[PDB]
């Protein structure tokens, strides 16, 4: 699979949104990840003592890994799928440090999806969920044949 130009530009333009309060999007994305889907907390062993939205939104602690997740991926998205410098650190702590299996990446980028769907709707109308979604599956895509290479492909 491979992006075109534009699809990629409809992904950057919703992300350049997305920066101007980086902090803030890692909160929404995290907390609707643990509430969505709470097995994805436990991997968290320095998270899943929160047990409510209130005390994941206090948390100075989980925003501050939001913005550590979020500014990770905008690193990789800005490399429009030449990412694989970026993937190779990534892909060797989640699978082999913290044991995260593709269906959790699934989940997070649901989460991803869900916040941008309800923060941007402007800059995320059809085409660019869709553009975003094929910018997800593709660093899913690479993330799982590396997970495969590094031994876990879970
Ligand atoms: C967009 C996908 C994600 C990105 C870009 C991402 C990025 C990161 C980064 C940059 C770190 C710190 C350095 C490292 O250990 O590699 C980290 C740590 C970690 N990630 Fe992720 N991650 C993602 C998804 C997930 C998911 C879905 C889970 C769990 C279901 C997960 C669990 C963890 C854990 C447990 C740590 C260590 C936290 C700590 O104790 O400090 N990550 N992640």
């Amino acid at each position: 699979m491979v992006l075109s130009e534009g699809e990629w530009q409809l992904v950057l333009h919703v992300w350049a949104k997305v920066e101007a309060d980086v902090a803030g999007h890692g909160q929404d994305i995290l907390i609707r990840l643990f509430k969505s889907h709470p097995e994805t907390l436990e991997k968290f062993d320095r998270f899943k003592h929160l047990k409510t939205e209130a005390e994941m939104k206090a948390s100075e602690d989980l925003k501050k890994h939001g913005v550590t997740v979020l500014t990770a991926l905008g690193a990789i998205l800005k490399k429009k799928g030449h990412h694989e410098a970026e993937l190779k650190p990534l892909a060797q702590s989640h699978a082999t440090k913290h044991k995260i299996p593709i269906k959790y990446l699934e989940f997070i980028s649901e989460a991803i999806i869900h916040v941008l769907h309800s923060r941007h709707p402007g800059n995320f109308g059809a085409d660019a969920q869709g553009a975003m979604n094929k910018a997800l599956e593709l660093w899913r895509k690479d993330i799982a044949a590396k997970y495969k290479e590094l031994g876990y492909q879970g």
